[PDB]
């Protein structure tokens, strides 16, 4: 239930959620960038030109200076179009631009996942915290009464120093857990994105499901239709279509008009006189009869990168295909796993009831329960390793599904 | 054997192989692009321009309307070249596409090694399969001995437990290597690039030297003059070498001729009447006499370009140094580490004779020949990841020589 | 005192550093260039036109042949700039040239720590290869006895088994050492970037102090204000906000000044004759009335991009405190360790000294006082690798603090 809180937050507040989020929207202006083309473009220009000959002959000298001077709106290279290479332009951004928006998504499907990832982990290092604190303590206990024991004569220095020594080999299994749910703790508020993380996750681990234990992976092609990864290959795949279709289109001639509409003068005075309207109208038709390969290159330029863009959808498929093969053999090899380490916990517990037995029973020494304490601590703290390893394999199983 | 079938059929087959084949085609191609820039380009060019300084007037309007109209060939912009920029671009793009060319080789030798060590991971997880099955089977008949044992009140529950406890821990090894027999598979049929690359592989172990067991290294000048990424880098660094030459050449003068033949009038009517056949040549020479910077520093930023490719060109000898002394000491560490874990299993396998003639002479029970069993077979798996170890080890220094 | 040194050769003679140093002057010049941009480009340009509406007349023909022929000074399209989009390029382009400037700084601190890590790593590794020497030597003699306590009939061969084994399975320990110390030496080598590596370092482990011990991290404030690569994040966001700035610029007219002075005549051999000088003056006014999206989108590209760098600010910032997080939770954790390997180790020199009283008594057989040498050995080894992993954890947090 907590996961669900998690995932809505880090929606809300995570920074490479929001870089991706930002990223469609530079992805749309950048369309819109390439679609305004498809539209003549219109611009206001105001220009003067001076020149003459001789030399000298500023401001109104004498000579033949001649000045003509050009103000009014103009059509620059309205690109008139058999083909539309400016459309096909437009499709790749438009292309490019979805290729984004699935990409964002399946990061953001990937900031769950190790958002979940990190919290499995958390759990199962508070579980190994509290289990290695009691077989230290059981330690401790084994070195006091081992200490108390040789002090009356009934024990060599060598019990001592071997009690010593695993109580010492102990210590530093609680360090190591130690340092190992310190990292967690910091995967997560590094995760989480808010100084104020730690606050947000409960500190005390709990047996509850977190995640679904079974989950069906369906038919192959039901992974490649819900993707998001695959489905940025087939987005990119498309935008390459459209670029051969630029190149394609580099072949065939190009029809250009370019327009005015303004005054036109010798002289400054006469600028906004009656009289002094003016405009001109050019279509221009471009089209190198030879390319020398410059026009074909480009064809297999284009040809050959739409070749290598289905090969890259086919590798990433492949790549989809090898990740949710994994994910299915680590869940059904985990659970499987998780069954045996827990017949072997069941084990150890039904060991330490009759130990526990014996020794109150005056039959067996205090050593003995101790030692059953430690085996049977030890096997159920390995227990949750195999367990948190499922619960991860299960996250990537998830993540790889789409 | 099947080594040579598997890697026919990888370069048959394999996906980012052909990315690589055609990205060799892409280079190509834009190095025909460049080239075919140091020849004369000609493009039809037909233009009409319609231009008054009063308004209304169209088609045909009352006023002095001027129109012309220019249809012909012409020669747009040849760049007559003192120094031959555009061959230096040639040169550059001729470089960058025999990069191209060995980085496909590289891509080939590293897709293939990748083949083999896959394979020989398969091949070891078969061997530990076997051994680990029937190391399990030892321990159920060790659990249904000792079950016997208590059921007779000849062996303490405690006995019983810990026979249980032990089957547990089998039954989780067995499990571990199924995955790891399951994670090579699906490794495999990716690598392979094949649906039915689980057909091409053999199900069973095999005995028989995959890849040749003494490779001589020779010299590091050889593995330099050998190894194709090196060849890459150089072939960067000459492409770089290229690149200073053009930066070079943007400071000296360019000579561009400009020309046309074709037809001219004042009226369309005109167009292809007699005594109309125009042209046009106009040469010009650009020389900026004070760059101000503006060639100076590329010419900066081209030295400075060539000094970083020599150090990268350095940079990747020495990662190539240090992958070949890597692969050797490994080589010759696991070749002695595998000869200490064969004289382990000899002596595990001697420890076997004498306990199954001691068991045989009714003078030990059945556990200890069961447990000699246990150990012998721990010992012969233990040799198992060393041995493929050392293949995989084997495969990489292939993989490192070129 | 030797890490100085090799810190100290590593900054003269480093490959990857010299790249990163080079990397800096071409952002220098590429800061050059875009400043450059901002002063007045003048180019000494010579054309010729030569232009007829019939056809023939070469070389002075029969025709009214127009020929101009025009050489002198040219200002090419100065742009009068209102809003300074010149300056926020260079001022890009300086910032770039800055953050280059951190980036290598950051590279210097990384192979720097590289360097140490390694240093440390082979100490450690040498240290370890003394302990599995003598360990060795050890598992031999208790071979030898065994072996010479067999061949007098008061050992069984299982015993010779088990203690081939055992010497069998020191070997294979001392080949791993043997690995990991060669492929340790070649990191070194691999790092200090000359051949001569293996004469400057000590062939012999030392017991002094490498790196100091204890750091304070300070407030997180002062790591945002020292670590170079949040330096170069900040820097990049300024390049992307003075992008912005270009972005915004180009919406706002654009003053043109194009101007020329030289000669002009309508024959060559007038070229260079008395009044001829020409001169030439435009001041051009572009602005787009209607972007249509042109000038617009582009707008929102550069906000998108600048929201999207302060984004990655904000998530390298995170990354650096998760850095320090995890270095000082290390650096804590594994001194606690070190302390409780230290005291196991003291432990097992404790009951080797007592095994020895023992032994040299008379009491105890050579076996046990050997197999007290093989533990306390194995012990005191157990702890040198926590004792390397403290240092190289020093280092990481040295390095994570900038």
């Amino acid at each position: 239930a907590d996961l669900r809180r998690a995932v809505d937050t880090a929606l809300s507040n995570n920074r490479s959620l929001r870089q991706a989020l930002l990223d469609i929207e530079a992805a749309r202006a950048q369309y819109r960038i390439q679609r305004a083309d498809r539209l003549p473009s219109i611009n206001a220009n105001a220009s003067g030109n001076r020149q003459r000959l001789p030399a000298d002959l500023s401001q109104t000298g004498r000579s033949e200076v001649t000045s003509n001077y050009q103000v009014g709106l103009g059509l620059a290279e309205y690109e008139v179009d058999l083909f539309g290479r400016v459309r096909n332009l437009s499709e790749a951004a438009l292309e490019t631009y979805l290729a984004t928006e699935e990409a964002t998504r399946a990061t953001q499907i990937s900031l769950v996942a190790e958002v979940i990832q990190a919290y499995l982990t958390r759990d199962g290092a508070l579980r190994r915290m509290a289990l290695v604190e009691q077989t230290l303590d059981s330690r401790m206990a084994s070195l006091e009464l081992v200490s108390q024991r040789r002090a009356a004569g009934a024990a060599t220095a060598l019990d001592y120093q071997e009690a010593v020594g695993l109580a010492e080999q102990a210590r530093a299994e609680r360090e190591s857990t130690e340092r190992q749910l310190r990292q967690a703790d910091n995967a997560l508020v590094l995760l989480l994105g808010t100084p104020d993380a730690a606050r947000l996750l409960p500190a005390t681990p709990r047996d509850d499901l977190m995640v679904l234990q079974d989950i069906a992976p369906g038919t192959s092609s039901e992974l490649i239709e819900r993707r998001p990864d695959i489905l940025a290959s087939e987005h990119r795949l498309k935008a390459r279509n459209a670029d051969i279709g630029a190149a394609r289109a580099a072949f065939f001639p190009r029809i250009s008009l370019t327009g005015s509409v303004g005054s036109s003068s010798a002289e400054l005075s006469g600028l906004f006189d009656g009289g002094s309207r003016a405009w001109s109208f050019a279509p221009t038709l471009s089209l190198p009869i030879f390319a020398g390969g410059r026009n074909r290159a480009n064809l297999d330029l284009a040809e050959v990168r739409q070749d290598a863009a289905v090969a890259d959808y086919e590798g990433t498929i492949q790549t989809a295909f090898r990740e949710v093969a994994d994910a299915l053999a680590a869940t059904d090899t985990l659970r499987r796993e998780e069954a045996a380490r827990q017949a072997l916990a069941g084990s150890s517990e039904a060991a330490m009831a009759l130990a526990k037995a014996r020794y109150e029973g005056g039959v067996d020494d205090y050593l003995r329960y101790l030692d059953a304490q430690r085996s049977t601590f030890s096997n159920q703290t390995t227990l949750i390793q195999i367990s948190t390893e499922r619960q991860i394999a299960l996250v990537d199983l998830f993540r790889s599904l789409g």
